[PDB]
């Protein structure tokens, strides 16, 4: 099929909230919509000039093909099937230059529609700047390499947008869907055996970034002269939390029949605030044949889900990022009776699990011992990081808060409790486990003994409209939505086969419950609890899983006590001077942000104990906002998840995960969040693995032995040795051109910083560094790429050539002991890393998987000072050339380096003028690099057509280190045998991933994180595909 589309870019008004009316939303209180939507002398309002893609019939762009009402401002849906040749005839009827750049489809440099320094000449540059009145025809081929995977649906979510300044072009409104499908998937532009196809973009559409910001300020503001574009409140008012451009519940036309087979194409778009949690209330979806209910989306995350629509009524599609929810990121959809036909389960009443739970106020100490169990230091030590959170005095609450927690009782009398045992000691602030099997019916008698109205809203089970735990709509006594301060309601949930684990899932799936009267306050108050939905006949009568020694529930979150219903109470109860407290003081707000695991902090979480050999299942879930970017690292052990070997689990708002671990080493290890602020703020705990069998004289399998000589060495590191690529890009872009990170100006540091980094040496004398070859030029700041095979004992001979104590240690790897010995300056130590089966690929991994190696002495500062490398572990005992590249996506926060003072003194032209606490100086030191290089300074990513390339992506860092790695020109495949495919991979702290690529098309191709703030900050480079012979 040759397909021909005619897309034109017109400027036009967009209404973000096309009333009409009139609504009640979750957690938005009537008189709040108008922060974003109300026209004032100072405020644009709900109407904006935007550049939009429209579809036309004709090379004579005159009569438009109307687009679905639910698309909103997204451009027209383009589709293609493996084999197809799509011709996108673009015509610019707007006032400035734009392009059409497509994801997930093959093009030559003439048809990429993206401008950047690629050493192309004019023939291959017409695509990259289509001027007003110009017209360009993009030839896109749907190659085999870009097609959906074996393990994928028939169709996957892709996107197109303009790419001169992509972030700005997209904010201005030039973004749209491409659905790519397998060969004979489609009949008349619709998937065979699918009834409805919707496309949904979650984005905080930031009109501050639009090309038309100024035009819009003139048009809509009565006092333009009075508008400060840098006023924070002005900026917020132009942030349109929307799905498809529709804000506050106004998305129109999402309608379907019960039993319709619905395929949803979702994607996220935007910036660091775009931590999305897409959640279809009342319904049940699969993704890659797995049961899911929340779909997390980030800038350019591409995601597809299947839904058999059921449980008829009016439901919400919401973002469960609590900030997004309360900023109104909500859309209604309709499941109607028509009349069906089928039904299938049935079971609503037969086998009944009955729970008696009460909300009641306790005084929760986040750290009972008063000590940091990790350091033995105590938490109020003046000047300590913990002090910020545990200091108690004039205007500071400290470490104990009144909270409203769920607690279990034996029966409807609520006269006596179901006490907690050993198995339940780790739950802390969590409520009681609710568990159920496919076929059960859950009835929950909820009795509120708190001063505020609460509810229970479960994720993971089916319930009907008058059992729903939250209230929303498009139009005395107690109900599912409202259970007031002394009342009592009894919920009824069902768990049919349609809502439980699937064949691919494990036996049980981590889920959760919370109070959703106002979930943006209720959860943080304490009303969160763990839940466990399992397959038929999988649990024993007592709830425990068959052949499972231990079951743990971890809930990591920044418990934001500023948002608790009980804030005022806690101020009045714990501060010396309640009247002197400003709830809006940032330092006051920080003091209330309790970074915790199950409400415990700084290693105070008890009850995480097990035997070596035990079968352990970890149920993890989280809630919160954009700050809740978690990487939960089990030091000393790995786990399987969907057949993947990993040791760090990423959680976002309303994420749930089920990990299986079999601990193989006696000791006391760490479960900790690697997200550097969370770690520092006390999101860290211990778990003990005890020796419960006779030791046995063992270690009788070493298929291999390796020694590496590595040194920590202090060096001048330049993030941007040259600035030509940058200067060229901004010229092409017509931009200008303060660089906050590289421009020294009056007194800033610039691009060069003293750092400490890992380097390989030839032998134990450490006199002679291993020469970095052409194929390892790309490593950049990274230490050497260490290789190991499953079965190896790897000796690391480590010399600390730097001026303070450091260590070397690896993820995934097994060692003799839970402790890692620091090695002092001048000293050489030996570390032994064993590589058992569980340090290598799972059933469903690629043959080679990466692990980060790093320094344990101070994990935050040692990392930002520059100590970080890749260990690659491989399975097993004519074809193509096989290449390897390792990529760290990390904002090197040079403010946290040990060498900061050294650097201020060495590079600043006026050291005295530097204030370390000044925001502007802090930004100047946040180096948004790939492998320690910015703006195209990462060299040596070269390959030939026909090669197989393993890309080892590695992410570390802080809350803002969510990186959405995108490759121009080619997509990749992932997982055993290449069964999922994409061209954007999401990387967070702790995420290490192999992606296989089979490059076809010659060129120099852009490779960049797709987060607005990171692209502009320079987190990008190019890679080169060369033709043959
Ligand atoms: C630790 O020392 C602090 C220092 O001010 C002291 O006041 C406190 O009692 C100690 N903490 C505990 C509970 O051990
Ligand atoms: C672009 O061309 C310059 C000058 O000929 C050359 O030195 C450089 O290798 C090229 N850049 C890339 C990314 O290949
Ligand atoms: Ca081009
Ligand atoms: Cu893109
Ligand atoms: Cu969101
Ligand atoms: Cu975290
Ligand atoms: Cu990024
Ligand atoms: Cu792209
Ligand atoms: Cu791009
Ligand atoms: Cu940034
Ligand atoms: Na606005
Ligand atoms: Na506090
Ligand atoms: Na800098
Ligand atoms: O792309």
């Amino acid at each position: 099929k040759e397909k021909h589309y005619y897309i034109g870019i017109i400027e036009t008004t967009w209404d973000y909230a096309s009333d009409h009316g009139e609504k009640k939303l979750i957690s938005v209180d009537t008189e709040h919509s108008n922060i974003y939507l109300q026209n004032g002398p100072d405020r644009i309002g709900r109407l904006y000039k935007k550049a939009l893609y429209l579809q036309y019939t004709d090379e004579t762009f005159r009569t438009t093909i109307e687009k679905p009402v639910w698309l909103g401002f997204l451009g027209p849906i383009i589709k293609a099937e493996t084999g197809d040749k799509v011709y996108v005839h673009l015509k610019n009827l707007a006032s400035r230059p734009y392009t059409f750049h497509s994801h997930g489809i093959t093009y030559y440099k003439e048809h990429e529609g993206a401008i950047y320094p690629d050493n192309t000449t004019d023939f291959q540059r017409a695509d990259d700047k289509v001027y007003p009145g110009e017209q360009y025809t993009y030839m896109l081929l749907a190659t085999e390499e870009q097609s959906p995977g074996e393990g994928d649906g028939n169709c996957v979510t892709r996107i197109y947008h303009s790419h001169i300044d992509a972030p700005k072009d997209i904010a201005s409104g030039l973004i749209g869907p491409l659905i790519i499908c397998k060969k004979d998937s489609l009949d008349k532009e619709k998937e065979k055996h699918i009834d409805r196809e919707f496309v949904v973009m979650f984005s905080v559409v930031d009109e501050n970034f639009s090309w038309y910001l100024e035009d819009n300020i003139k048009t809509y503001c009565s006092e333009p002269e009075k508008v400060d574009k840098d006023n924070e409140d002005f900026q917020q008012s132009n942030r349109m939390y929307s799905v498809n451009g529709y804000t506050f519940g106004s998305l129109s036309g999402l309608s379907m029949c019960a039993e319709d087979r619905v395929k949803w194409y979702l994607f996220g778009m935007g910036n660091e605030v775009d931590v999305h949690a897409a959640f279809f209330h009342g319904q049940a979806l699969t993704n890659k044949n797995y049961r899911i209910d929340t779909i997390n989306l980030f800038p350019a995350t591409l995601f597809d889900a299947y839904m058999v629509a059921q449980n008829p009524g009016e439901w919400m599609l919401s973002c469960q990022n609590l900030n997004h929810l309360k900023a109104g990121l909500q859309a209604f959809f309709q499941v109607q009776e028509c009349n069906k036909s089928s039904s299938k389960d049935n079971i609503r009443g037969k086998h009944v699990r009955h729970y008696y739970i009460a909300a009641e106020e306790i005084i929760w100490n986040y750290a009972p011992s008063g000590i940091d169990i990790f350091t033995k230091e105590n938490l109020t030590a003046p000047g300590s990081d913990s002090a910020v959170f545990f200091e108690q005095g004039t205007t500071r609450i400290g470490g104990s808060y009144k909270k409203l927690v769920y607690r279990e009782y034996t029966d409807a009398s609520f006269t006596n409790r179901k006490e907690r045992g050993p198995e339940e000691e780790h739950l802390g602030i969590l409520g009681p486990v609710i568990w159920a099997e496919v076929g059960d019916t859950i009835r929950v008698t909820f009795h509120n003994k708190g001063a505020y109205p609460l509810s229970i809203e479960p994720i993971g089970v089916r319930f009907n409209k008058n059992n729903e735990g939250t209230y929303y709509s498009p139009n005395v006594p107690p109900s599912a939505s409202h259970v007031a301060p002394t009342e009592t309601f009894t919920y009824e949930w069902t768990v049919p086969k349609e809502v439980g684990p699937t064949n691919a899932d494990p036996v049980c799936l981590a889920k959760m419950y919370y109070s959703a009267v106002d979930p943006t306050k209720d959860i943080f108050t304490g009303l969160i609890g763990p839940m466990k939905i399992c397959k038929k006949g999988s649990l024993h009568a007592n709830g425990r899983q068959k052949d499972v020694d231990k079951e743990f529930y971890l809930f990591p979150t920044v418990f934001d006590e500023n948002e608790s219903l009980l804030l005022e109470d806690n101020i009045r109860m714990f501060t010396t001077a309640p009247d002197q407290v400003d709830k809006e003081d940032e330092d006051f707000q920080e003091s209330n942000k309790m970074h915790s695991m199950n409400g415990f902090m700084y290693g105070n979480q008890p009850g995480l104990t097990m035997c070596k050999g035990d079968s352990v299942v970890w149920y993890l879930f989280s809630a919160g906002n954009e700050a809740d970017v978690h990487g939960i690292y089990f030091s000393g052990n790995t786990y399987l998840w969907r057949g993947e070997r990993r040791d760090t689990a990423n959680l976002f708002p309303q994420t749930s995960l089920t990990l299986h671990m079999w601990p193989d080493t006696e000791g006391t290890f760490n479960v900790e969040c690697l997200t550097t602020d969370h770690y520092t703020g006390g999101m860290k705990q211990k778990y003990t693995v005890n020796q419960c069998r006779r030791q046995s004289e063992d270690s009788t399998f070493y298929l291999g032995e390796r020694t590496y000589y590595i040194a920590a060495v202090e060096v001048e590191w330049d993030y941007s040795p040259q600035r030509e690529w940058e200067k060229e890009l901004h010229h092409l872009q017509e931009q200008n051109v303060s660089n906050a990170f590289l421009d020294k100006g009056e007194f800033y540091i610039g691009s060069k910083y003293k750092k400490v980094v890992y380097r390989q040496y030839t032998d134990s004398t450490f006199r002679v560094p291993v020469e970095r070859k052409a194929e390892e030029e790309h490593l950049g700041i990274l230490g050497p790429q260490l290789h190991a095979d499953v079965g190896d004992k790897v000796k690391i001979i480590f010399k600390n050539m730097a001026t303070r104590p450091y260590s070397i240690h690896a993820h995934g790897v097994q060692t003799e002991s839970s402790t890692v010995t620091p090695t002092l300056p001048g000293e050489t130590l030996t570390y032994v890393w064993k590589i058992p089966e569980r340090s290598g690929a799972g059933t469903e991994d690629s043959a080679c998987i990466p692990w980060a190696y790093y320094s344990t002495v101070d994990q935050v500062k040692d990392l930002y000072s520059g100590l970080i490398g890749p260990l690659i572990v491989c399975r097993r005992p004519n074809p193509r050339r096989k290449l390897e590249f390792a990529l760290l996506f990390l904002v090197f926060d040079e403010n946290e380096s040990w060498y900061l003072d050294d650097n201020i003194k060495t590079y600043s032209d006026h050291p005295e003028k530097v204030n370390k606490d000044d925001e502007e100086f802090i930004e100047s030191n946040k180096m948004h690099a790939i492998n320690g290089r910015m703006f195209g300074n990462l060299q040596g990513l070269t390959m030939h057509v026909g090669d197989e390339v393993n890309w080892y992506l590695m992410g570390m860092g802080n809350e803002i280190d969510l990186h959405t790695v995108h490759f121009h020109g080619h997509s990749f495949q992932y997982k055993h045998r290449g069964v999922y495919s994409s061209d954007v991979f999401d990387i967070f702290p702790g995420t290490y991933q192999t992606l296989e690529m089979f490059p076809r098309t010659p060129g120099i191709w852009l490779l960049h994180c797709h987060v607005t703030d990171h692209i502009h900050a320079g987190m990008e480079t190019t890679y080169t595909v060369l033709q043959n012979e």
